[PDB]
């Protein structure tokens, strides 16, 4: 989608650390992501979209197919079955793995793009500015 094109650098964050303790994130790596400040870069060819998260702590990189599951190795090394729609022009991504699941979805607003992480009952919300 149009709306999603561009590098994105993150301006702002809450509760992120509360979403990893949730999801299962070890405190040294929690440590070290919570302070990333990244750029994400999003992209599109055809059907397919990437998308390419850049920091001193690590670099990772999806490309998918709307509604086509994938697997994923996330930045925390889950190893996730990742589906991924566009629902009213929100990019909801939903993360599967040992019967548990998180969504993240990924929203532009005004001229930001806005990340809203969901575990459980825990919300965390990432702002993101063009570069
Ligand atoms: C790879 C580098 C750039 C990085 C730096 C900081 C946080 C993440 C990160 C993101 C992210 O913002 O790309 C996400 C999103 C899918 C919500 N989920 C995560 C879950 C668990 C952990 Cl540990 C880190 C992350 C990734």
């Amino acid at each position: 989608a149009g709306a999603f094109v561009g590098t994105w650098k993150l301006v702002s964050s809450e509760n992120f650390d509360d979403y990893m303790k949730e999801v299962g994130v070890g405190f040294a790596t929690r440590k070290v992501a919570g302070m990333a400040k990244p750029n994400m870069i999003i992209s599109v060819n055809g059907d397919v979209i990437t998308i390419k998260s850049e920091s001193t702590f690590k670099n990772t990189e999806i490309s998918f197919i709307l509604g086509q599951e994938f697997d994923e190795v996330t930045a925390d090394d889950r190893k996730v079955k990742s589906t991924i729609t566009l629902d009213g022009g929100v990019l909801v991504h939903v993360q599967k793995w040992d019967g548990k699941s998180t969504t993240i979805k990924r929203k532009r607003e005004d001229d930001k793009l806005v990340v809203e992480c969901v575990m459980k009952g825990v919300t965390s919300t990432r702002v993101y500015e063009r570069a």
